[PDB]
């Protein structure tokens, strides 16, 4: 398939077993098969596959089971939903215009910039653009866009 990884961080652990057998559901939930809890450090790492299931749709598996599951931000950073990291800004209308930019791009369907944290969401298809030509034209302007992942 497309796999995909998402980055989240569980809020819960009844300790034991618990995160245990929330593993084995999300195996049998439906397009995601891997499971990466790090239960001592309190990160869940997974891969999914955003055409079939949905990070909410996930939550509320999580939600059912009696657990908090909350993305770190980072819900993904990999096919047509990607994330980057830009240096460089430091200016509302620098962001409008990185965001313009972004949108004149066809197949970029909704992007969303946020400098408080310093990283960028970009939603496109895979195969009509890419991201090394969104680097190009942010190049151009004199930013740097850096896959945060």
């Amino acid at each position: 398939m497309a796999p995909q990884k998402c980055f989240l961080q569980i809020k819960g652990m009844t300790c034991a077993s618990c995160v245990s057998n929330i593993e084995r559901n999300l195996q049998k939930e439906a397009g995601v098969l891997s499971v990466l809890v790090a239960l001592m450090a309190g990160k869940a790492e997974i891969k999914y596959d955003p055409e079939v299931i949905q990070p909410l749709e996930i939550a509320q598996f999580i939600q059912d089971l009696g657990f908090e599951a909350a993305v770190m931000e980072d819900y993904a950073g990999s096919d047509g939903n990607i994330e980057l990291t830009i240096t460089g800004m430091t200016c509302a209308s620098c962001v409008h215009n990185i965001e313009s930019k972004l949108t004149r791009t066809n197949g970029i369907t909704y992007a969303s910039v946020a400098l408080a944290t310093s990283k960028a969401l970009v939603k496109f298809d895979p195969e009509i653009i890419g991201p090394r030509d969104i680097i190009k034209i942010i190049e151009e302007i004199g930013f740097h866009a850096s896959l945060a992942q």
